[PDB]
């Protein structure tokens, strides 16, 4: 069964909106548990590894999973999945009432500036137009600015994760 | 691709033995990718531990094919991974190593007393079950979880370092 008293927060934005530094250090502070949904995709995914829904499906299906098994056991619960699409949240959602997105949320260029000072340009481009951003009909979607230093971030999340 | 300067550190032993706990820990302080793969098992998985049935081969299966294949996904961006994998068979852990030459085991070893006092009738079985590596498995690291988890988390990571 879902259990209503533990919560799943699913990290969302664009690649290089710092979701798995986010994540795991929040993730640290609250001792919840922690998944980067990168690691889920197919083997085949990674063998590829701008792609497709039918590329994403049987990833996010994982993940739908992955969440429903984390829900039982933790209070908290944090899960890296960059998210763009509304029917991908919507897959994500099945099954799980208790889970929400939070999005870290950045303009072009701040994101652009984490992607080249990484260890690409076109595929962030691609990257926003793919990011449908969650609406009014999204009431489980909470958002974090990005626009700040990492322990902001972090301290922004937090808040948003203890504010329920 | 492989990336033979990555490793995957597959954190093993039965329940109770601080798995999860000196995973997190450590990645934490590594910087380290990390993975309970608890997290990967299917939900029939899930639903045997419900009723308290021990599980299968045939049950562990999919689960280990799934850790295997996020050990890879893990190492292609990653210069350390942890994954929290009980691998109580040698099975188990030939099927984790399948393509993965830089994945090895940190076995956090501690006999029945210790793990009852750190923790009933699952513990029994997870030792039956238990097959401890023996000499033909060079990738296994062993630690002692007979000391504080800072310890334990202190000699895990003196494990990664030496290689
Ligand atoms: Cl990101
Ligand atoms: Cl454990």
């Amino acid at each position: 069964t879902t259990n209503h008293d533990h919560h799943i927060y699913v990290l969302m934005g664009v690649s290089g909106s710092g979701k798995s530094a986010v994540a795991s250090e929040v993730a640290h502070q609250l001792h919840a548990a922690f998944l980067d949904g990168d690691f889920l995709h197919p083997r085949r995914n990674i063998e590829k590894m701008p792609l497709n829904d039918d590329d994403r499906k049987p990833w996010l299906q994982a993940l739908n999973d992955a969440a429903f098994a984390m829900q039982r056991t933790n209070k908290v619960s944090l899960i890296v999945c960059s998210a763009l699409k509304k029917h991908y949240r919507d897959l994500l959602r099945e099954g799980n009432p208790n889970l929400s997105f939070i999005y870290l949320k950045g303009d072009f260029d701040v994101i652009e500036s984490r992607l080249k000072a990484r260890k690409k340009t076109q595929m962030l481009v691609t990257q926003f137009e793919t990011l449908q951003e969650p609406g009014a009909d999204e009431t489980d979607v909470l958002v974090v600015d990005i626009d700040q230093p990492l322990e902001g971030v972090v301290a922004s999340t937090i808040e948003v994760i203890k504010k329920g």
